[PDB]
């Protein structure tokens, strides 16, 4: 099951890098099997620059659930949480989080070094509780790859 | 003016606490000396648990000036940012931070524990660049007193 959404995830990074909506970022949100939210990043065409893939699936899913604590659902993210996007996670109190690429692999196409270190578990201050998932085998070879594959799209453009 | 705006965050803070749009928590979002956005918490309101008042700024700031960055924009917190707010402020580019009271006064009235690493230097992974000033004096007990006036709010 894992497999399935987490594909769905790298899926909304494609889908959204290629109308514009935002860079290549995607998120699930799942409630026992059953998807509550399914978003990518929308910084560009919202002019929101806290619109990330994960923020904006929380946003639907707790507005669709009418609930602020999104606690029996699991998130799948193609990349690796941002800070405020692992911050967001842990407020919304979803229970699991699944995520493909590491984000040195977003880093290697030239975006911003900016790494949650509670998701690392390097903080002083700030601790996580959730269940953490990196991706490996096939999810995690496809998620790795969206940066490459859109860095090589827009490369003569 | 530094008092002026962090004053005016934490009258937000009192605002949306008292008509049941979230917690004591307001954000002021500045343009050298005009307001760009002055919000509060809108977790309840929204139904929304990242409407903190930082990114509720944020998000205004950004619609009245029409970008996804606020390089010339300063931003006034009555609390100290949580690790969303603060990587919000990153990724927005916003060029100085002055918060007016410390996390653990928050959390003393029953707020969690949910601290900013970058914000308070011990980041390995996140680096804050920005300027970050906490309010000492009377902007401190001003934010300070937030939490004890509204504890059974
Ligand atoms: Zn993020
Ligand atoms: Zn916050």
């Amino acid at each position: 099951s894992d497999h399935k959404f987490l594909t769905q995830a790298v899926e909304e990074a494609y889908k959204g890098v290629d109308c514009g909506d935002g860079g290549p970022f995607g998120a699930v949100i799942v409630h026992n099997n059953e998807v509550v939210a399914s978003c990518h990043n929308m910084v560009l065409k919202y002019t929101d620059p806290t619109a990330h893939a994960e923020v904006t699936a929380i946003r639907e899913a707790c507005k669709k659930l009418n609930k602020i604590e999104l606690s029996e659902c699991e998130i799948y993210a193609s990349c690796e949480p941002c800070p405020m996007c692992f911050g967001a996670i842990h407020l919304s109190r979803l229970k699991r989080l699944v995520y493909g690429a590491k984000a040195e692999a977003a880093i290697a196409i030239g975006f911003d070094d900016f790494i949650a270190d509670a998701l690392r578990g390097t903080g002083v201050y700030q601790k996580s509780s959730l269940e953490i998932k990196k991706a490996d085998g096939n999810g995690a070879a496809i998620a790795e790859q969206v940066f490459q594959n859109t860095k090589e799209k827009f490369r003569l453009y």
